[PDB]
């Protein structure tokens, strides 16, 4: 599986491997892979507009080899976007989560 | 509604709102949906090949929470690319729009 | 079709001329479509993790205005891989390929 993640989220300075680390493992754990094949890509410094105005937000794709449940799904955005939110202050309003 | 659009006009010291504001409104009437609930991402300064050359082009991916039209994606490839050029200079022919 | 591919390898100062005319040669000839309606969007210093580390790795997803084979898949998975492979460095085990 591959989370590709553009946010507006400036990453200059920033250690995003607590946040791989956290997201792999939670990824892993809901769709049910090893933790090591679960790719990220994480573009940050795009810019975005939303709700009318440049707050942080995000929109996100999950590209899963084989299909998946509506549960899982829930499961999927609802971690993910506490993660963003934890991590770099993205709050779930501005979280679009595409799961493919 | 997000709008995902990726091209290789640099946008280094362009006034991207009038773009924002056409576009926003343009995508919520066409869709029907409020205009502060349409996402756009524009990544400007990728680099790009089309038609042989690297002049001004795009590639943009639109993901709708819900089924829409044949009409409805003739106005949005359209309306976009019509934005698109008078704003951007990018040219239709060189403006490939996912419609999902 | 459009050839979308985001990879943590830096491109600053690389010639990457050889790789579109050998990708878009090789991908119009394995789709059957003319070499110049091939658009390579290539993003290069996103950050990736993959395997628990920060390897040179890729993700892309092909857009094809038609359906295709599972031998047609076939070849472009293995075809993108090794170009990619050859000129990039980046290894077809660290290449995740959507082809939609």
């Amino acid at each position: 599986p591959c989370l590709y993640i553009t946010t507006n989220v400036n990453f200059d300075g920033v250690n995003t491997d607590p946040f791989y680390s956290e997201v792999t493992k939670a990824v892993a754990s809901i769709v049910g892979r090893p933790q090591n094949l679960v790719m990220v890509v994480l573009k940050g410094s795009v810019e975005i507009v939303f709700g009318g105005n440049k707050e942080a937000a995000a929109y996100a794709e999950i590209v899963s080899m084989g299909g998946i449940t509506k549960q899982v799904k829930r499961e999927l955005i609802a971690t993910v976007g506490s993660i963003l939110h934890t991590h770099f202050s993205i709050h779930p309003t501005r979280f679009i989560f595409k799961v493919f």
